[PDB]
């Protein structure tokens, strides 16, 4: 578990990020796909986005981008009492997307380093080793449901 310090360093960034979720959203998706191409190919809706360029101009990636962090945040703001948020998110990324952990793990590094980019006063080493823990709270939860259903 993180401490109330380390939630604090997470959440206080965490605000800066909601200042602009589309931007920041944008952003991390991109990381994503352009530092692991594999994990654009388990989105049919922009497996044709071949350039960064074409990537930077999509309203729908965009679209997504919003729903990711603002997703992301509703389980942050909860500070590990996000049973009840975690588990719909594990079901579907498990079943229905069919979404490994690796690819939560390519995520998380992703949005470590939009944050970084963005908020480097706001995101020093401490701040930054709060978000992995976090990140890493996320994905173990997250796990722990895919083993439960036979995905692990
Ligand atoms: C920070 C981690 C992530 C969060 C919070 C997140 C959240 C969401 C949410 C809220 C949705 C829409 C409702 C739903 O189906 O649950 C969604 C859809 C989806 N996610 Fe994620 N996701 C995350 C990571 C990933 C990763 C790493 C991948 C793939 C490598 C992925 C692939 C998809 C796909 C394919 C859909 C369906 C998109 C569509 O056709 O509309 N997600 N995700």
């Amino acid at each position: 578990v993180l401490s109330e310090g380390e939630w604090q360093l997470v959440l206080h960034v965490w605000a800066k990020v909601e200042a602009d979720v589309a931007g920041h959203g944008q952003d991390i998706l991109i990381r994503l796909f352009k530092s692991h191409p594999e994990t654009l190919e388990k989105f049919d809706r922009f497996k044709h986005l071949k350039t960064e360029a074409e990537m930077k101009a999509s309203e729908d990636l965009k679209k997504h981008g919003v729903t990711v962090l603002t997703a992301l945040g509703a389980i942050l703001k909860k500070k590990g009492h996000h049973e009840a948020e975690l588990k719909p998110l594990a079901q579907s990324h498990a079943t229905k997307h069919k979404i490994p952990i690796k690819y939560l793990e390519f995520i998380s590094e992703a949005i470590i380093h939009v944050l970084h980019s963005r908020h480097p006063g706001d995101f020093g080493a401490d701040a930054q080793g709060a978000m992995n823990k976090a990140l890493e709270l996320f994905r173990k939860d997250i796990a722990a449901k895919y083993k439960e259903l036979g995905y692990q």
